[PDB]
């Protein structure tokens, strides 16, 4: 294989497996065997929580500026190292290069870099009763936390989940997909070659069975799982009906996005493109149902086709290339079934629509960059996420019409909207249903900016301060300072 | 009947159900029938989601200080109402008139009244992101909210879990448990009465099927439950596998109070006593495992069993009663096994221990308050919540063995300290594995303290700013000034 | 006299001054007497002083919900007596009935009601440092507080510095401006009606003299003042000077308002007419300078001029009025003698610019609304706080020259742009130099939005929830848990 | 000289004055010149502000955490440099080598560490007023903020300063004290090197009228004073006059240290001399009342006694040394006469009293460690600062006592207790009138810690979330999205 033997990363180091049970992980512009990698057994998860208990009371010990100084050496290392990781990553995904280079670790890295600075900040409350008394809040550690990462943003799924965990004095096992394994072991590598004591970030490999060893497990006190709507609600129910973890989901999405009459076209054709087809159009907030005012339809709809026409499809490995492969076969499958079932339902198909298999391509898992047109509701495309490279364009009439379409979802991931004018921006964005909104942009996601999900689209949030918050759990304290007046006199 | 026929409460007005089931209340104190009550159907659960749906839309739109009026007038009405409700309650619950009549409306009126006053001050973030592009975020309602209550104390929950969920904007269905059907309907009147629009409170009535009806339900957003471990365990997952609703748990406990030996002792036995007589034992904070340091140990259990004898069993409807009837036959059969289980595993029975059957205690539910002394770690009645009148004394060497005996379990409640010494009172407060600690006193939970439980007694909190802040969710807004850098090129 | 003769408040009821001295005041539309006024002296500040401390102590003994409680009760009142208190204003003042009545009541007590809601909220922090020593803060009250009022809106003023002062449990002694010293007392009877304790707000009366009084006064911990920005300044340095006081200083300004090119152009003239009109351009936030884009000039004057000519000059005490006179002789003198400069200078004169003497308008202080067109920078009525009715309209090429010219001052209380578009919108606010903004509308202070000027237009601010904490003082308090580690070893 | 001839720091450089005029710093151990220093003249203050203006520009023109990673560097710097600077502080200051080498710069750069990594956490809000009308606010840099430093802890005291300033988005002109010019320089390098842009931080040199300057330019919009009270009171009243700038005090203080018959007689005897004795004597916070209950007075004072007969005076360049000389003969001249004061006034003279002349210490200015016992409140030893090394013992019979003649003072800046009690420590702290509050121990001011005074000893606070708050000023944006409705109808 490319990139060797693979295994479990515990107490500090690299660490074989005992479930006598391995997984292949392969490059998808290719079929190369990128890694054999160990999968955790259930004394595996046992030995991680172990050696994570241990290592989150060293961690909690120090005082938060050192948890920070730590913290912001792992983001000096990320930095250094951002073109080989961007590579491996490159690899493992699909993803062009172009992208990892520029987004996957700089964004990873940017968040704990973020929570580092921030580990100082993290207060508690206190407030009088009366003379005699008064409450006093600790902000403590959560204890041992759990992430489960995506194969979509894997390092970058791994840096946003450790970094409010660790920050706030947490350990975390993490596991990443089983399509996407490698690249959460180097940032392991990283946090202890920072400073992070043995066990406060633990890396175990494996299917969604070892995801759910980690949401059932007694010791763990919170779980973060990052996928797929179904799935996310058999991770929080198990996390629930096992020990009442707390719990954070970052789920799919059928996000909306508006092109009103007076959008600036230019930047709504830019805006629509991105939002369909970056990483492969495998992104959770990606704006998939594109509404469009009829007034200004047919011209969007010119500026958008121009606009595909130019994407670069092509090697990952490429610099040159914007759009590479999807992530696997079973994605191509999937979203090659639901190009089958647009056209089956009458939508018109303006871009795209079919596998490439000329020269190299042969060898991935490539789908065209692919465009419906004259689009409704009732279809399957526009109803359900396909999370790969396929925009639904739909046209409408007025703005209350588009907002109730736009809401007309059990999703609520994201939403935009692209107008000139100030009070329908905000006015409609107030309206729509949906945790991430987007005003005559998209997809950026800053350090500073809650993410998450309204409905079926996730619980809690990501990023913020908010989120450092809530990897800690409240302890309140009355002192009384006065006597006690006996209840039973 | 004493009180008559009883049915649910949709859209501003007393309401038949749909199930053709009806379920009995009684008073435990004298086995009366008090109310017979029509049980919702899956029907009757569909209609007040859409009556709840239409009263939370007018309730938004209204002014943040347009819903403080209106929650400050059902104050009014509730302060009014006290002895009414008092009386209503102490039929219900078994609990006495001297506990209803002071403290279950007052510290439920408490708890709206602080809302109120708070229901203007819910604000979000903005922060730059560059000079062409901020973030601001919205703290919208999240909608329709569900809550569950017990029978312990039935109108305080139903205020408790209803007063952040409208003050923040949102419409409440709320069941009260089987047991104790009916102040929940009287919070309804006053609800309407006080101006809350049709909807914004519905009341349903029945068993867990019927809370299982609410946590299932697609168009609820939050459930709220306080209850069992076990049962709230259901509910998490219920909640989580059916729609990702966000969810809070207050549930049972095995709380320490750790006496050690330079506790004032008749501090130290005034708190072990409220600690876990009041109620008739059946407060889930109790703190039912009485950790007391070796030296203090006889001259503390001498004032504990002065105390003990002391209080005043008797009708909970006589004002001279401190100590009544438990709420059921079922939890008189459970405390008595337990009561059982401690003496056939060796705990050294010190008071009480069996159930009063002379005179009119023959026709309640009456268990004498009951002290075992010489407990070990390793006992059922040490181990398990018992939900009843059950003191268990243990006693330790040291401070460490206090608190690592204290922590050894699955519980995480609350937990206190009796102890002269600064030090001492806030180091052993922190090293303690709960949400809700007492240093030197017990059972005050101001309106100020957000509250709930550690490990498997709880997810997320009830009361404080915080608690408003969890009936909200967030939405990002990314608004961009400059141009849109095109991705795709 | 109309009101006979009026005195001081001091310890919960009116009480004669100890001065020998009295003051006049007058209807500014008719010069009926008033009432004629008892000073306050040195020696009756030390008595309010002496009052305000003892009150302060019972009002700060109080728990947070009970002063909270007296609060919303003295909402009540002002709520029912807002005709009677608006009749007393508009008498007073001279600003018209109808603005009294709908305007300086209201949102007195709206100010009241919000902080009395978040009296509750007043919190502390807590921070840990290491496992053996923590530290929290306490938010004291600052104790007797001083507030010095201005005669435009003086019991508005009066509620809301002393709303957060009591809200956060300090006691105030309050000087109205001896132009309009009887609403004051009015308030102050109020208080003591709701539960206010004596001497928690106090009411001296008096010129200049007695205000510095107030600010030298060791006893007294911050000085708010709202005035003109040369009173303002002596204020402050004797504040400082004397005792090291905390000061808040709302003062004048020469607030721009930019029209845009794309500015909806009947909404911009009303915004400019109300920014300029309203109170009789008494109003330090006033919008004095009106740019506006060359190509929309003629067309935005036309429109200004129109709603201009149907203003209603008449009697304040007719409530078909909507502009009356101006609150004295001084003030008609001042202003008068700005319109002539404004001619002197070059301006164009496009409406009023006169005394009005005719019939009933003889016996009182009546000015034209006054339009100047073709303004320069240079121009006295463009850089100067005029305190009248009199707007500067200053014609603009680009956006740059707007933002520029706008911010060529040393005020800097208030500024608004008028515009449609998004981008420009938020762009041209951020770069304006001042605390209050405003976009599409002006005008409008919610109890929620901090209020206060950039540069010379004041210190500090007043309104939302950061007035509140800037009303008590910080106590760090770190408790040591652990041995001191001797440093002299 | 030793270092030579010094100068101004603007615009990234090293620069001349132009006032024709230089002052001398001198080694007070030795007397030896250590520098000649040019003062700046008032149009080099105008230089500095045109440059600071400059640079605060493009230093607010960066993402906060570009200013966050600059600022991140410079604490590198301070922590590579620290043995060089101590060395230059212990020779400007006096300090002990054994304090400038731990203390001075460490705890410096943890307060500029401390707000780089808080410099992405300054947050408006958002609040809605309605669903046509919302508010946000931002948190604007001031612009060019002025400090004026000490010479007890000169480099420390630009560091904490500086330090929220820079974080902020600010420029900082600061001036330290005309008798320790150097290390300030030092700073003004590192911070250059570290990437602050030329005029973020510039220096400016001289005695009090060039701090006069910066109180009066009417381009500061905030000064920061750390000194004597009196100086502050000139200080604010100028910032006021001139031109309504913000203020921050941290001025001097008589703080009472209680000793409580329950103490830890060891544990207070250390607090009680790290409290008066280190940095000779010369901090704002000492505790330099010391209150004693009388059952303890004896063993107490001799516990005092025998730590003090341990202090190792000597030459400050010793590491051996503990306490070195005061800063400046005018410092000795007053100190001395204060001893003489307290001999006078019949204050009992229990260790030190007196002018080291033997030897080494002829050529410096060293007084010995002095301790007055019997003292009374009467005493001008005890009612005024010394800022030397001379501690007031006091014997008190009750609690009420202590607190009542602790709080008897016009100072306010710190206070203390030793007690073993929960109920004393907490109860007693919160009744003292001091900003800055310590249980069990003394001295230490954790970045965390906002830390001011009470009364005449400050204005504002420094270090803690709240100060870096203070470095920005409020805009409040009100945007409109429905229609203006037309005041003037
Ligand atoms: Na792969
Ligand atoms: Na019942
Ligand atoms: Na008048
Ligand atoms: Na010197």
């Amino acid at each position: 294989s490319v990139y060797g033997l693979q295994r479990l990363y515990i107490a500090g180091a690299h660490a074989d497996a005992t479930s006598g049970k391995t997984f292949d992980t392969f490059d998808p512009a290719t079929g190369e065997l990128l890694a054999r990698v160990q999968q955790a057994s259930a004394d595996d998860v046992d030995r991680a929580v172990a050696s994570a208990r241990e290592g989150q009371r060293e961690w909690a010990a120090m005082t938060a500026m050192q948890r920070s100084r730590i913290l912001r050496r792992a983001v000096e290392l990320l930095r250094e190292r951002n073109d080989a990781l961007a590579e491996l990553e490159m690899r493992d995904t699909g993803k062009p290069i172009a992208e990892t280079r520029a987004v996957d670790i700089v964004t990873g890295a940017d968040v704990i870099e973020y929570y580092a600075g921030l580990a100082t900040a993290i207060e508690g409350l206190q407030v009088p009763l009366r003379p005699e008394s008064f409450v006093y809040t600790r902000r403590e550690p959560l204890g041992v936390c759990a992430g489960i990462g995506a194969w979509n943003y894997p390092i970058q799924i791994a840096c946003w989940k450790s970094a409010p965990a660790l920050a706030a004095g947490n350990a975390m096992i993490f596991k990443p997909s089983e399509v996407t394994p490698l690249s959460a072991l180097k940032l392991a590598e990283i946090y202890t070659e920072a400073g992070v004591p043995a066990g406060v970030f633990n890396v175990v490999q494996g299917d969604g069975s070892v995801g759910a060893l980690l949401s059932a497990h007694p010791g763990i006190a919170k779980v973060s799982f990052t996928g797929g709507v179904e799935t996310g609600k058999k991770v929080m129910s198990l996390a629930g009906a096992s020990s009442l973890k707390e719990v954070t989901m970052e789920l799919g999405g059928k996000s909306p996005l508006i092109v009103f009459d007076d959008a600036d076209l230019d930047r709504a054709a830019d805006i629509a493109v991105t939002a369909n087809f970056f990483s492969a159009g495998q992104v959770c907030t990606n704006g998939t149902r594109v509404f469009v005012q009829q007034a200004v339809k047919d011209a969007f709809v010119e500026r958008v086709l121009a606009r595909v026409a130019r994407i670069r499809v092509g090697k990952p490995s490429d610099s040159d290339t914007n759009f590479g492969p999807l992530a696997s076969a079973a994605q191509l499958d999937k979203v090659l079934g639901y190009i089958d079932s647009g056209k089956a339902e009458g939508a018109k198909l303006l871009a795209g629509g079919a596998r490439l298999v000329n020269d190299h391509f042969a060898s991935g898992q490539y789908v065209a960059p692919t465009v419906f047109g004259d689009c409704r509701d009732d279809m399957r495309i526009v109803r359900e996420e396909i999370f790969g490279p396929v925009m639904s364009i739909l046209s409408f009439e007025t703005e209350d019409e588009a907002i109730a379409r736009a809401n007309a979802t059990d999703y609520g991931l994201a939403a935009g909207v692209v107008t000139e004018n100030l009070s329908r921006a905000h006015r409609a964005i107030h309206r729509l249903e949906a945790g991430i909104c987007w005003i005559n942009t998209w997809g950026e996601s800053p350090a500073e900016m809650p993410v998450g999900g309204y409905k079926q689209s996730g619980v809690g949030r990501e990023n913020g301060i908010t989120t450092l918050e809530h990897y800690t759990r409240i302890k309140s304290v009355q002192v009384e300072l006065g006597r006690y007046q006996p209840v039973f006199g």
